[PDB]
């Protein structure tokens, strides 16, 4: 259909169930592909193949259920699996205070384009990480003008 539509309702989504995991201590970890793939990521998981919500998005990342321990990956205007495999950065500069939702974010980044977005269970913080490089703790403000920027073309 219409791609700015689909990018605009994909930030929507992001924002509304990262709010919603946020408030609640739900750590969450959500990768954006982008020019590069990230189908080897993607088979590691539970294919989903869905259409992206807020709704599902939290549904999926509910504690102690069978689709939240690990990432969901979207690709396109789909949600692609959930429960998938990210490589862990190996830096040390990387706070010990975070946990390994963070490192896999962290990993990812180092060896694709895409966005990732984290939820702290710890301080529900809600982090980024984009070429090796994390943005932790991010506003809602900070986290729309970056989504934005990187996921609107
Ligand atoms: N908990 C986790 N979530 C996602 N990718 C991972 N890679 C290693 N541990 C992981
Ligand atoms: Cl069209
Ligand atoms: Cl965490």
């Amino acid at each position: 259909s219409r791609i700015e539509r689909e990018q605009h309702h994909l930030i929507e989504s992001i924002e509304k169930s990262t709010q919603y995991m946020a408030k609640r201590r739900i750590g969450a970890l959500i990768s954006v592909a982008r020019d590069t793939g990230m189908d080897d990521y993607i088979e590691t998981g539970i294919p989903l193949n869905a259409k992206i919500s807020s709704q599902l998005l939290i549904n999926i990342f509910i504690p102690n259920t069978p689709l939240h321990d690990g990432a969901v990956i979207i690709k396109g205007n789909e949600i692609a699996s959930a429960a998938s495999y990210l490589p862990l950065s190996d830096s040390p500069f990387l706070s010990k205070e975070l946990g390994t939702r963070h490192r896999a974010a962290l990993g990812i980044s180092e060896v694709t384009d895409s966005i990732t977005i984290v939820v702290s269970e710890e301080t529900g913080g809600i982090s980024l990480t984009k070429g090796g490089e994390l943005f932790r703790d991010v506003s809602e403000e900070e986290l729309h003008k970056i989504l934005l920027k990187e996921l609107v073309t």
